[PDB]
């Protein structure tokens, strides 16, 4: 029957008034996905009937993932363990993710290195681990997905922080991080613009959420109220589903009143008649 | 209201210091009469710009040269430039990794470069000068950009290592100021500036004006003084309008009620 159906889901009003029905059948990656976020959008895909590859280091818990993603209802569901420290496995991970999927839509880069809270003393090697993890193996896995998200004019998803839009104490290694993937990924999107690279790049910017990993990490330091996993996992998905340039989700009111910056927007606006980049593009 | 004399006798390091805004600083510094430690690779520079510091009246001017890819030296150099003023006031990091103009393809060596370079060194750079900033309640002066508040094509690398910059530095700014570290955090802001190497760089690509690497350099040296959070130098007026980020202040104002870190500090 597929070979006898055809069509379009992004039709009047897809921007933006999202539906489950945008993702059935799309092609997803999801890192960080054994646990928290990453496996409540894993979850949400599976729910949608999305094809799914989901990663993270350990294989048994991603095991109980696919399982439960073929339950839910995903038209297929994949995993490949291994760590985001090696960029060898972040560049033959999207390859291999690709290839079972036959090919790409949607990357969903969400993992992060294990985190505490504490004060910046002299912890280079988490400063380095950081930037490595939370951002280089973000860049890297771009690169290898790129090709793939070319040809079905695809999308990039990048989850960040509040941390990653505002400073934050005891956090600082981390922040830096989420702070190079705004600077990274909002100028390559500037980039793909003027160079007719139809491939949108939407940054989450959460607030805390009652994850496992992050309840403990800031039990008796961090008082404010935490946001639900679930829907801050589907809030995600439309903002890419919709192709955002940014989502933001948090538990305050006075955050989404206060966090946009309309002056860089604007700055932004006026920078764009600073440059002739006709040389890089013909 | 800065006046030179905030510099007089001050033991300042100035990084990235051979060439553009960091020697510009180096002499502005000299003329206060300031003591002085320049670095970057090239001794034979180097030389040149001690020689000239001594010149315009520096307390006392010395070069160490060496590579900030190597966080050995960067460690180091801070340990011995110490030595050799007997102490630190400020510290001027400034340096930066060699880029061009390009739309990002494939080369995270150069997104890593970048990374270990404009940020990771100055993480260490930050470490190894700490204790004797804390002895002399000292300021940190961070060299950024436009491109480290806002987006801009064919500087993605770059742009993420000032981003990074922000990040790093303003959240230690509020683990300083609960910890009792009186030691200030300068984070400036520069639009495009006059140096050989970025009007070579930027030549028939960016047309906007650049602004004079003199003045550049004496207005990063007012805000290191007078110990302001951020300095913001542009051609342009409506940059000066727009950069501030008076929401992002609020916000992180509303955010502090939120957390208690006495049991990190007592
Ligand atoms: N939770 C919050 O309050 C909060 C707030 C703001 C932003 N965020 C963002 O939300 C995203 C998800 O966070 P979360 O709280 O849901 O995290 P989480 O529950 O702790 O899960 C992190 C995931 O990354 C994986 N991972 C850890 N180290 C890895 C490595 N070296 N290589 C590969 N994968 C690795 C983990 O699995 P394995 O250990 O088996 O590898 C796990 O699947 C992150 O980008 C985080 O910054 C969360
Ligand atoms: N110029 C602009 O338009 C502009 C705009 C915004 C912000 N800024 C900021 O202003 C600062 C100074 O820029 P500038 O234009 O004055 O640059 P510059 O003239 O090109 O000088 C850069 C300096 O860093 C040194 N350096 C380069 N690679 C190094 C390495 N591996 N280890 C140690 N030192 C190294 C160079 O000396 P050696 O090669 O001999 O090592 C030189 O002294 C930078 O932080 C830059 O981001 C400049
Ligand atoms: O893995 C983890 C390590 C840190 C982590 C984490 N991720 N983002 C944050 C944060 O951002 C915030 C910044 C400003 C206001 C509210 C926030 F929420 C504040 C506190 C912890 N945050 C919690 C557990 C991520
Ligand atoms: O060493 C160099 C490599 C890039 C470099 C450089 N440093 N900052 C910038 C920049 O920021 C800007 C961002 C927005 C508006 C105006 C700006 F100015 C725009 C273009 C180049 N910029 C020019 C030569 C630094």
């Amino acid at each position: 029957m597929a070979s006898m159906t055809g069509g379009q889901q992004m039709g009047r009003g897809s921007n933006e008034e999202f539906r489950p029905e945008m993702l059935q059948g799309k092609k997803v990656i999801v890192t960080g996905a054994s646990k928290g976020i990453g496996r409540e959008m894993a979850y949400h895909l599976a729910k949608m009937g999305a094809h799914v590859v989901v990663t993270a280091r350990s294989k048994e818990t991603l095991q109980k993932v696919v399982s439960h993603c073929l339950e839910l209802g995903a038209a297929s569901a994949h995993y490949i363990a291994g760590t985001m420290e090696d960029m060898t496995f972040a560049e033959q991970f999207v390859a291999q993710a690709g290839k079972l999927m036959g090919g790409l839509d949607m990357l969903i880069l969400n993992h992060i290195t294990n985190t505490s809270l504490n004060l910046f003393h002299d912890d280079i090697h988490h400063v380095r681990k950081s930037m490595e993890v939370n951002f280089l193996s973000y860049v890297v896995l771009t690169v290898a997905a790129l090709p793939m998200l070319k040809q079905s004019n695809g999308s990039i998803v990048v989850v960040s922080s509040l941390a990653g839009k505002v400073a934050y104490p005891m956090v600082a290694a981390y922040s830096a991080s989420k702070f190079a993937l705004d600077g990274f990924f909002s100028s390559i999107r500037k980039e793909y613009s003027v160079s007719r690279v139809n491939v949108s790049i939407t940054l989450c910017v959460l607030g805390l959420i009652d994850t496992e990993t992050a309840m403990k990490a800031v039990s008796g330091i961090v008082h404010m109220q935490a946001a639900p996993k679930e829907e801050c996992a589907l809030e995600i998905i439309k903002g890419g589903a919709l192709r955002q340039e940014e989502v933001y989700y948090d538990s305050s009111r006075w955050t989404t009143l206060l966090i946009r910056n309309p002056c860089r927007k604007i700055l932004e606006e006026l920078y764009s008649t600073s440059y002739n980049m006709d040389r890089f593009i013909n």
